């Protein structure tokens, strides 16, 4: 019995070394090479495990139901069930039998080929055949392709069919002038270390018609991942990259020949899109005749993913940002369908996944506007659009009278002298300011005074009814929106600034569209949704129907009134309720904002923004095109 326990220890240390990929330490625990002991020596065991387990990408060896007894004086029989993960799936229910050995004062394992796999004997071999799974597509709400695998015209040059000297450079000048390429890059590709005189050295991919081919140029059709909208959805969709040996170590069920998602939805939906590798893991005769099959199943291609994104709206929302820093979110506010999640500036996902130069990748990573950032998922201070939330809270708790008219003189104000020199500032000097006037001219002092009158406790009671701190059920990495840094402002100055959306507030464009959906659902909050088939989740009684019926008419005037901050949108001639905003970010860096939706049918809602805006630039100047599209197609 005392020796049976030391034997149970060696069986667990043997399977642990196998589980850790240390096939050598497990080899040093076997017996000496003999007839009834170990069939092979140490270096031969290390190679047989490294060859076989390495070929099948065996990982995560775990055992259960250990039964260790005693046969005679020095040999202890031991058995157990075991399971492991391979590149073809999970090998479960493995009956491992064997004998131990307890000569001297320690216990070794009488190694046998049946310890690699159960039914192995002698010089049996292991075979593995695999068939790659085609990656599934990503499609918009109407079936248009967003991420697909298809045929690509790959332009490349062969050094021999190019020339000997003078004619070689003339063809390089022709290929660099016929496909919009660099003359220093064609000679930099044909002079790498892997190049041979007769090798097809690839260059770029022609995304259109193929011009005349100079001497040395040739087109080889190959299959790869393609993104139709390209950079217009690069942050959302993402890109796939070549699977490395480290990926296979983490998840053996990947296809080391295939691609893996590196960012965006391509990474978030990698398991659903990549499918399952098919094939057969068999044991063969000493000559190669198939003996016993361990795993086998057909290749199952990846499943498609249908998004709520509108492909035509996604391209228009992105193009309207003119390559400047910003982002736009468009929703159907009654259901939450995310029609567009544009972010600018962007990167080329096709060039990123079809072979990207090391120089271009550095430009993408050092660009100060940071193209890789998903700005629709980045938290910002909302600015003056947040006055709709503050006003609705004051209407709900009976602090705001819509017809009550505050008297504000000048462009600066402070509660009392204890504020030192900080003063709430407004842009328009209007003496008589009610709720309708304050929303039209975007008056901070009205918002600040009415926030302080309301107080912090009544303010947060209305704020807590929203989604501050919640994690949205979305396949997008994102931090939850926050009211402030702590659970209490502990400052009337910070309380006032939060009133008009310039405190420690952090709300990303997607969360803003979720919070502002109350004005399209009679005060019900409708959570945003990215997968088309998913159910519509809502949140009743966030603000009162009284406040919605009061603010939305005023938001119509933010567009229609001659002095409204969004009056340029009245040129569209469409029903619009909107609210602009310009957030100060502490030189003076400003973020332009625009909220807008159709108050007649609630068919669409839009939240656009510019980050670190240039002068006389705004989200309002760029919304005319996207608003015209959403008005015609989403009613
Ligand atoms: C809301 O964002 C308000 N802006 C401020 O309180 C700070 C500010 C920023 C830039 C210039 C002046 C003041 C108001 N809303 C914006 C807007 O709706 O675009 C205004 C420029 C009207 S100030």
């Amino acid at each position: 019995t005392q020796a049976v326990e030391a034997g149970e220890k060696t069986v667990e240390q043997f399977v642990q070394a196998l589980n850790k990929g240390d096939y050598n330490k497990a080899a040093e625990m076997t017996s000496k090479k003999a007839a009834n002991k170990s069939a092979l020596s140490e270096k031969e065991i290390l190679d047989k495990y490294q060859n076989i387990y390495g070929a099948a990408d065996v990982k995560g060896l775990q055992i259960s139901n250990l039964k260790v007894d005693k046969k005679d004086d020095s040999t202890y029989s031991f058995s157990y069930k075991a399971k492991m993960n391979t590149s073809l799936g999970e090998l479960k229910d493995l009956s491992y039998k064997g004998t131990l050995d307890r000569n001297d004062g320690q216990t070794t394992i009488n190694w046998q080929p049946n310890l690699v796999f159960p039914e192995m004997e002698g010089n049996d071999k292991v075979s593995l055949t695999t068939q790659e799974a085609a990656r599934g597509n990503i499609i918009d709400r109407n079936g248009e392709p967003l991420a697909t695998t298809g045929k690509l015209k790959q332009l490349g040059v062969v050094p021999s069919k190019l020339g000997d000297g003078g004619e070689k450079t003339a063809n390089i000048k022709a290929i660099a002038s016929s496909f919009d390429l660099t003359e220093d890059a064609i000679n930099q590709a044909i002079s790498q270390s892997w190049v041979q005189p007769d090798y097809f050295v690839p260059l770029k991919i022609i995304d259109g018609a193929t011009p005349e081919l100079p001497a040395g140029a040739t087109i080889q059709e190959v299959d790869g991942r393609y993104y139709p909208l390209g950079e217009a959805a690069a942050q959302l969709i993402g890109y796939v990259g070549d699977i490395t040996a480290e990926d296979i170590d983490k998840n053996p069920e990947l296809s080391s020949n295939g691609k893996i998602g590196r960012s965006g939805l391509e990474m978030a939906f990698d398991k659903d899109l990549r499918g399952t590798t098919g094939g057969k893991l068999s044991i063969t005769d000493a000559d190669g005749v198939e003996k016993k099959v361990l795993i086998e199943h057909e290749v199952q291609n990846g499943k498609d993913i249908k998004l709520t994104i509108d492909a035509k709206a996604q391209k228009t929302a992105f193009d309207s940002l003119g390559g400047k820093a910003g982002s736009t979110v468009a929703t159907t506010p009654k259901t939450g369908d995310l029609l567009a999640l544009a972010s600018s500036p962007s990167y080329d996902p096709n060039k990123m996944t079809n072979g990207i130069s090391q120089e271009d990748y550095k430009a993408y990573e050092e660009n100060p506007e940071q193209p890789f950032i998903s700005r629709f998922a980045t938290g910002y201070a909302p600015g003056s659009t947040f006055k709709m939330i503050t006003a609705a809270i004051g209407l709900d708790n009976g602090t705001i009278d819509p017809n009550e008219v505050l008297t504000i003189n000048g462009l600066k104000w402070q509660k009392d002298s204890s504020w030192g020199s900080y003063q709430v500032t407004r842009v328009s000097d209007v003496s008589q300011v009610d709720l309708k006037t304050a929303l039209i001219y975007s008056d901070n002092i009205y918002t600040a005074q009415e926030t302080l009158k309301m107080g912090e406790k009544k303010f947060r009671t209305g704020l807590d009814k929203f989604i501050f701190g919640e994690d949205l059920d979305l396949p997008i990495s994102m931090n939850p929106a926050q009211i402030s840094n702590e659970d209490s402002f502990n400052s009337d100055i910070l309380l006032a600034d939060t009133g008009y959306g310039q405190g420690e507030l952090l709300i990303n464009p997607i969360q803003q569209a979720a919070m502002y959906s109350v004005f399209a659902n009679n005060g019900t909050l409708v959570y945003p949704k990215l997968i088309a088939d998913k159910e519509t989740k809502d949140k009743k009684n966030v603000i009162g129907e009284t406040a919605v019926q009061t603010i939305v008419p005023d938001l119509r005037e933010v567009v229609q009134d001659v002095n409204g901050t969004a009056h340029s949108l009245s040129a569209l001639g469409i029903p619009l309720a909107a609210k602009t905003g310009t957030a100060e970010i502490g030189g003076g860096k400003e973020n332009s904002f625009l909220f807008a939706f159709n108050p007649d049918n609630q068919g669409y809602m839009m939240v656009s923004m510019l980050e670190n805006k240039e002068d006389d630039d705004s989200a309002t100047k760029r919304a005319s095109e996207l608003l015209q599209y959403l008005n015609q197609n989403y009613q």
